[PDB]
């Protein structure tokens, strides 16, 4: 399987100044559970906004930088290399990678953040005419998770 994994708001904002605009522990747990034991593919900027690979899964970074070498990170230099990675692969961000991959993935795991944030990076537009709703699960609000959010699993029709 080739999947997208993304959290976006009502206007498809995914980022602001190389950070996420929201803090939602429930969504981070969601990411952890889906991707532990599998593969994350991300653009260079997304990786550098964290600077350390996520434990207990393969972290793949796409960059043109032939000098890129980070301990615990595998590097690729072409979109075409993504198709050679084994197992379940998750396109993890950012805007550029989403734009390049949205037409290619089998399915999408989307956390819809039910708010409107200031952003400078966006998930590309998509229509539910192209995607079946495999599941739609309301996130639980509480002390530490105070923005309404819905976990969607979308599969290409
Ligand atoms: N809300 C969410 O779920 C998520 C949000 N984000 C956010 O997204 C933002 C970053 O997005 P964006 O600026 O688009 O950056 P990206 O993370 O997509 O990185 C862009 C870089 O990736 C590399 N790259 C992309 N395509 C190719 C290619 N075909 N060949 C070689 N290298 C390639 C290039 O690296 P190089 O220049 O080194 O060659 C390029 O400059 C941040 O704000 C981050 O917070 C990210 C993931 C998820
Ligand atoms: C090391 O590469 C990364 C690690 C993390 C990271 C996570 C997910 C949890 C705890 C700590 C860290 C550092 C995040 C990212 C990017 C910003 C992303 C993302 C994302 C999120 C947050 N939610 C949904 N649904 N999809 C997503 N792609 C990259």
């Amino acid at each position: 399987t080739l999947s997208i994994l993304v959290a976006h708001d009502l206007q498809r904002v995914i980022g602001f100044e190389n950070q996420l605009p929201w803090h939602l522990p429930n969504d981070l747990k969601h990411v952890k559970k889906l991707s532990t034991g599998h593969t994350l593919v991300m653009g260079r900027k997304t990786f550098e906004s964290i600077g350390k690979p996520l434990p207990n899964r393969r972290n793949v970074v796409l960059t043109s930088d032939t000098s890129f070498n980070v301990e615990g990170v595998d590097v690729i230099h072409s979109i075409e290399d993504i198709y050679q990675l084994p197992g379940h692969v998750f396109i993890f961000g950012g805007q550029t990678l989403f734009e390049e991959m949205i037409d290619k993935v089998d399915d999408m795991y989307i956390t819809v953040i039910e708010g409107k944030f200031r952003g400078d990076t966006f998930f590309p537009p998509y229509t539910f005419e192209d995607w079946e709703v495999a599941s739609s699960v309301e996130g639980k609000l509480d002390e530490k998770n105070t923005i309404p959010h819905t976990f969607l699993h979308l599969i290409r029709k």
